[PDB]
């Protein structure tokens, strides 16, 4: 029982849709993610319901015909959790900071790019 507690936080200006390509490599959901509004977080929450296995998977996200967003996580039966946060256009950019340990947390806010100074 690893447990993934994720918080996706959509700043970028649009809605982010789910897409149907959205999947679990082990586990299941106990929340399954949804859309999420602009300005707004919501919380999705996956179960690892096996032995020596884990919870892992990937969470895409479209921004209305201009981009996708895939968000990965894993909680792996031992080992360290890993997560990444990817945008296919340079116009968006993922933070991800997520949790150690076995009831774990990340959070991924889906920005608007900065322009880096000089």
């Amino acid at each position: 029982a690893r447990e993934v507690h994720i918080d996706v936080n959509n700043k970028t200006g649009h809605t982010l849709q789910l897409e149907d390509k959205t999947k679990l490599d082990g586990g299941r959901w106990r929340t399954s993610p949804t859309n999420v509004a602009n300005d707004q977080i919501k919380t999705f929450v996956a179960e690892s319901n096996g032995f020596m296995t884990g919870t892992e998977g990937t969470i895409y996200y479209s921004i209305n015909g201009e981009a996708e967003i895939s968000l990965y996580f894993d909680n792996p039966f031992a080992g360290s959790n890993k997560y990444d946060g990817h945008s296919n256009k340079s116009q968006y950019e993922i933070i991800t900071q997520g949790g150690s340990g076995n009831q774990s947390h990340v959070t991924y806010t889906i920005q608007t790019t900065s322009s880096r100074y000089g």
